[PDB]
């Protein structure tokens, strides 16, 4: 072992930073967030320090490095661009047995600052001794994506319940299993975060009442339009905690690979009624069910209908929104849905009853047709017949955001022509913003 | 932050443990692996301390607590079962400004020892501060089943190459690009774990030979509507690796905590558009990875087109990471789906304040959900115009303030109440008009 990680209590402990530039500013933010009684000594200071000083958050000492400033200090940081000053600081700290970091020379003095994932009171720290800061940030990134934002509130509450769980769960197998469902209970975490103290007390007693077997709940998760990177952090966390994942064709294979093989998978790509009962049945057997749907669950996803089935049965649910096809395709095709005065509104529209064509034909809109390929010849002839100018730009985006994305574009009088040239899943975008693609297309 | 994690170099530094039982032994073992010069002061010692002392790996002092034994120490650990003694140790260490752990009292004294996942020289440390040692242990096992055991050898080889990387690559960006390739090369990791130095050298030689692009980049990243969990995985990657992050006030606080700690951050809240464009242009022309972090989605009422056309006109590369737009986030978190069955044919995302003006006949049409962005100040005009162009007076409306955050507020009513409803909230807020608003009483799962 090269270094021993320790977690220091710095509240109201004198710490010293030498330096007043951006390096020192980054270190000082860290120590302020830890509650240090912070002094900063530098020949000059950047404006952020005077701001902190005027708010009484720290003390500034302008001038050359003064070793007597280390007199009552617990930690020192050398954060200048001058190697002779940093060596003076680390030498004075060493002789006082004060742990010291030289920012630009991690093996020069006595401690290294790791990458930190803060879920206080829960904290994770990653370092490799300065041999590989890029690896440390790469690992920090994975951990940040995995650890729910409000886990620390759950950790705090867990400690207050340590006594109750022991008196109810005899063996450590049992309370280990209790703690495992406790730390993944979404209703509890959001109830703690929202300061809804009655939902806390309801969730708390429901967690003690039900069998350890039962963790029944459904999460509707929007998987985004295809690219696995367009899943949300919460969405990834939910599919990592699922007992059962119910998905269909419009969920990309790259998304499905982020589900651990330890979860049951149920493929329902079958009228809507059957899907509703599947979710019902598996939530009532007490499993964590994630219903994965393409894009956003509440935008032509029939997501509402599945949740109404669950409401009439008393099964907790939540929804994780996702990137709808329009947003994904817009960003990845270089076609902004709005721009300057081009469009006062964006219309997301499907392809008994039928569409209001005069309304769709009006100016200053971006039109986005979902499930519109089969009707694309109709859409061309009717938009023209209802006054939309023949030179209106149109684009069709197929498999948007994925490695198979194809974009075709022209004007409206060639819209029906370009539509047989693509296949589902495809969006039809009509409007002046379509012209912007020649400049903004950064993708395939 | 409850604690500040630091990684201490203990080689040849005096450390004191008080106590000689099984707790002290566990801590002594750790401090010996770290290379500490270790004294153990205790009334009695379990046999393992005899084994260590015979080998000359530490100094035993048999007797009650000797405060003067702290005088040259960098760390102290109180590991007795006597809380009077433990607190004398903590007090003596405090006066000397020596960080001190009381093992049976995490909240007392001045450092805590975390759980350690060892892939030396790579190390991960986890602690919940004694609030939930069960959580720390569950997390410690997940981290174990996540970090490959190859990883220590990749990190060790990186350490050996750092001098050559600094010599051969002039700029900081080049060195970063090298390391970013180095750490994801699976063949190199396999060859290191196999001690196949022929393969190690050939892959390494090729890595050093690749042209490294020096161009700065600008990434437009949608931060989503507030909740940090609604950032995309790709958006998180970009802000974890940017040099500079240019962020609005419509980017929540929790999102900014996800920026890498050593990134520079430039505020552009309330500055006009051509201020922002130029700030991006220049830091990008400095060869730095720039992330432009905007609320919601960058291409929905975000003015992301204008910033990018300036960079295209100047030869600067760029990309766009979409985000959850306010309509989708507030929809999910208020229990108001934007489409549903027969209710809504179409969703309209509309801006509220503009220059000619809005096409109210168009907006008043039945079977749609209207979502007004930036429309608070015109709520009275919206109600009057939609009524005048034939929308039913009892049409449900909702206003979502600070959607998806812990401060989210929802008010709802009918169209004839829209103007007064808007006075009960402030920016940032959405106006939702449509029959789907009535679904809230069955689909609301978040709060109120
Ligand atoms: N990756 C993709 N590229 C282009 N269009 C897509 C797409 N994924 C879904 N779509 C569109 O969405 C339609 C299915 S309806 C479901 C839409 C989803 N809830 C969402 O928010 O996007 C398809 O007919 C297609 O037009
Ligand atoms: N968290 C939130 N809750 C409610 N409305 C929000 C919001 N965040 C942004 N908005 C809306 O967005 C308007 C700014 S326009 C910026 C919109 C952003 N690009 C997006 O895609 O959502 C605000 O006036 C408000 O109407
Ligand atoms: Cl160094
Ligand atoms: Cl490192
Ligand atoms: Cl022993």
């Amino acid at each position: 072992m090269d270094h021993l990680p320790i977690f220091c209590q710095l509240r109201d402990r004198d710490c010293l930073i030498v330096g007043g530039g951006d390096v020192a500013e980054r270190k000082a933010r860290l120590l302020l967030e830890a509650g240090a009684r912070l002094t900063v000594n530098a020949l000059t200071f950047i404006p952020q320090f005077t701001v902190w000083a005027n708010e009484g958050m720290l003390t500034l000492v302008e001038g050359p490095f003064d070793e007597t400033l280390l007199d009552s200090c617990w930690l020192a940081i050398a954060a200048t661009d001058d190697d002779t000053v940093n060596q003076r600081v680390s030498d004075a700290a060493e002789s006082r047995r004060i742990f010291c970091n030289v920012v630009d020379a991690p093996k020069a003095a006595s401690f290294i600052m790791p990458s930190i994932i803060d879920r206080s009171p829960l904290m994770v720290a990653v370092s490799a001794g300065g041999t590989s800061p890029v690896l440390a940030r790469l690992l920090r990134e994975k951990l940040e994506s995995l650890l729910p934002q409000h886990l620390g509130q759950v950790a705090r509450y867990a400690g207050q319940l340590r006594a109750r769980v022991k008196k109810q769960f005899a063996t450590m197998g049992e309370r280990r299993r209790f703690w495992e469902k406790f730390f993944v209970n979404d209703r509890l975490a959001q109830s703690l975060a929202n300061a809804d103290e009655k939902a806390v007390n309801a969730t708390t007693e429901r967690l003690f009442s039900e069998p350890l077997d039962h963790r029944g709940e459904v999460v509707l998760v929007g998987a985004g339009p295809g690219d696995a990177g367009l899943l949300t952090l919460k969405g990834l966390q939910q599919i990592q905690q699922a007992d059962i994942v119910v998905y269909d064709r419009l969920v990309s294979d790259d998304i499905m690979n982020l589900v651990r093989a330890d979860a049951d998978r149920v493929f329902v790509g079958v009228p809507q009624e059957e899907i509703n009962q599947i979710l019902l049945r598996e939530a009532q057997k007490g499993k964590r069910v994630v219903r994965l749907k393409g894009g956003d669950p509440f935008i032509f996803g029939r997501g509402g209908e599945e949740l109404e089935t669950l409401c009439h049965a008393g099964i907790p649910f939540s929804v994780v929104p996702g990137i709808t096809a329009a947003s994904g395709c817009s960003a990845y095709s270089g076609i902004p849905l709005t721009h300057r005065d081009y469009a006062q509104s964006v219309r997301l529209v499907t392809g008994g009853g039928e569409l209001d064509w005069e309304n769709l034909a009006a100016e200053k809109q971006t039109l986005v047709f979902y499930m519109g390929l089969n009707q694309a010849a109709t859409i061309q002839e009717k938009l023209i017949a209802f006054g939309m100018q023949a030179d209106m730009p149109v684009a069709l985006v197929e498999n948007g955001t994925s490695v198979k994305q194809r974009v075709v574009h022209g004007v409206l009088t060639q819209l029906g022509e370009l539509a047989q040239q693509v296949e589902s899943p495809a969006l039809i975008i009509v409007g002046r913003v379509v012209a912007l693609r020649d400049k903004l297309n950064w993708f395939s």
